[PDB]
């Protein structure tokens, strides 16, 4: 196994800490769980520690650990995420909500000992007061996409990722969220610059029946594909 790959052969504990500000509405979220890349499995629970989350949990699903994706053996050489570990990488995204505002996120993903940690800062601007986001008009469910596109970015020694999410609006319509992403390694060591490929997602949202705080239980299965 590769140096980076070896860090993911078993169950890895995860910690996520996010500070956000959407149209001046400030909030913080703490998350805990575990990743089992062998099965492309993520099991997580996020808690808003500042009170009520000012945006719908579904809009934060993509922000809330691609290093846990299951890369088929024949595609191992295209797994940028694990190759950058343990020093990690910085993930940046601009998420454009159609006919509404946008989120810009900066996440530092790396190991703190044997724990995979993600420190995230989220900034949202230009949102409409009674739009689907600030007006909480989105159904509490996930989105499953087979089109999370990955390609190399030799200029930052990393990758570029793009994909679309369609959140379900309570009236039966959909709220599009266009994602543009870039990942840059934190260390100066070699990383695997991948050939074009994609990740396939299965995402499910739920609630902890005994939890009184505003929270989200998230289960995902992530698999790389596209290179035969």
């Amino acid at each position: 196994v590769s140096k980076g790959e070896e860090l993911f052969t078993g169950v890895v504990p995860i910690l996520v800490e996010l500070d956000g500000d959407v149209n001046g509405h400030k909030f913080s979220v703490s998350g805990e769980g575990e990743g089992d890349a062998t099965y492309g499995k993520l099991t997580l629970k996020f808690i808003c520690t500042t009170g009520k989350l000012p945006v719908p949990w579904p809009t934060l699903v993509t922000t809330f650990l691609q290093c846990f994706a299951r890369y088929p053996d024949h595609m191992k050489q295209h797994d940028f995420f694990k190759s950058a570990m343990p020093e990690g990488y910085v993930q940046e995204r601009t998420i454009f909500f159609k006919d509404d505002g946008n989120y810009k996120t900066r996440a530092e993903v790396k190991f703190e000992g044997d724990t995979l940690v993600n420190r995230i800062e989220l900034k949202g601007i230009d949102f409409k007061e009674d739009g689907n986001i600030l007006g909480h008009k989105l159904e509490y469910n996930g989105y499953n996409s087979h089109n999370v596109y990955i390609m190399a970015d030799k200029q930052k020694n990393g990758i570029k990722v793009n994909f679309k999410i369609r959140h379900n609006i309570e009236d039966g319509s959909v709220q599009l969220a266009d994602h543009y992403q870039q990942n840059t390694p934190i260390g100066d060591g070699p990383v695997l610059l991948p050939d074009n490929h994609y990740l396939s997602y299965q995402s499910a949202l739920s609630k902890d029946p005994n939890e009184k705080r505003d929270h989200m239980v998230l289960l995902e299965f992530v698999t790389a594909a596209g290179i035969t």
